[PDB]
DNA sequence: GACG
DNA sequence: GACG
């Protein structure tokens, strides 16, 4: 049975940040890739890496963080507080929320955000970020799900579950453009398309309200 | 230097229900915003995109059906966009576009291929029906066709293949061709910037495609 | 042209 | 572990 009905659109979501949870990191890059459920509802071996649906909305943004990028974040992601400021990137701010709001508003409701390790990373982090704003959270009315739980579940029914490992186990290919918000969100879409009807249903079953996610750290 | 140095280039691409004759409406819109400073052999390797870009890509339900030609080459149709729940070109889109523009240093200059004859007049027509003040007012625009001529057929693909001695990909998706456009524009970035600064014109002076 |  |  379904806790909240059928999610009308899935939003694959990926972030880059200044470091790992222990460093109370900040967002530096954010990608959203909105897909309607019909899009998710395969010939050959190894299985062709699936084409993205023809109809998707994509938002990819760069974000000046209020603190330095740890050296680790800098070398994996290719970003730095200093370069984003050279390119005049604005921070995680009220206008970024209206933007998110308007972007989310264009999607059939309700939404379900899907991030890889989202339960331990992107969600709580996004939650922390948004809590600083005075604009109402534009996420409070969405649902979320962590695609590590999904892939486990799905593979089980037919080992490492990091992004690339799964993508490589599934497709016998290397993921491209790793650690760019968009780059890795696409690879995430690829593995979620592995069994669309099965993932799509696993999502409906496990979706939970974003507002019940705890912030990574406090103010 | 009529309008100072553009701080942001926003490469712009659309899909639509057809060609100007048919009074088209927009079905797909893609914006690729690159800061000025992320723009400052043989055959030349296709250039890479800068690490820092902002991208917005949206499918839009048109009010009129697609012409058979527009469906053919774009893979889109009113019915599909609708059944998949795409909203119209509405006030919220205007609010979204604007929020996106607000994140860039000014002045922004739009860049589109044959934009003076297509995209710009088309967008202006779409935006004139809205109660929101246009988010594009105060922006600048330029036609990458004039740009590429001045720098050197001038179809998008012709140019790409002529500069990089190889084939484009992902045609007639708003994003597919916006990326292509990005490449040929970075063939000679510095020369491009200088020409853009020189020929940029206020979007708000662009006549509507139709009324 | 050259844009869909 | 897995997220940067
Ligand atoms: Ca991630
Ligand atoms: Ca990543
Ligand atoms: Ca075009
Ligand atoms: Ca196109």
């Amino acid at each position: 049975t379904l806790p909240h009905g059928h999610m009308q659109t899935l939003i694959f979501l990926n972030l880059e940040a200044t470091g790992l949870p222990s460093s109370r990191p900040e967002v530096t890059e954010l990608c959203l890739l909105a897909v309607h459920r019909r899009a998710l509802e395969s010939q050959g071996h190894p299985p062709p890496v699936p084409r993205p649906p023809r109809v998707v909305d994509k938002l990819s943004l760069c974000i000046a963080p209020g603190k330095a990028c740890s050296p680790g974040a800098s070398e994996i992601t290719g970003l730095s507080k200093a370069e984003l400021e050279v390119q005049g990137r604005q921070r995680f701010d009220d206008n970024l929320a209206i933007l998110l709001r308007a972007f989310l508003q264009r999607q059939p409701q309700p939404c379900c955000l899907v991030a890889h390790n989202g339960d331990r990373y992107d969600f709580p982090l996004l939650q922390t970020e948004l809590a600083r704003l005075s604009t109402p959270s534009p996420l409070d009315g969405t649902f979320c799900v962590d695609s590590i739980a999904a892939l486990k579940a799905l593979e089980q029914a037919s080992k490492s579950y990091s992004l690339g490992s799964i993508y490589t186990r599934l497709y016998w290919q290397a993921p491209t453009d790793s650690h760019t918000a968009e780059g890795d969100v696409l690879t995430l879409l690829s593995i979620c398309q592995w069994k669309p009807q099965a993932l799509l249903q696993w999502v409906d079953e496990h979706a939970r309200p974003f507002s019940t996610v705890k912030p990574m750290y406090g103010t």
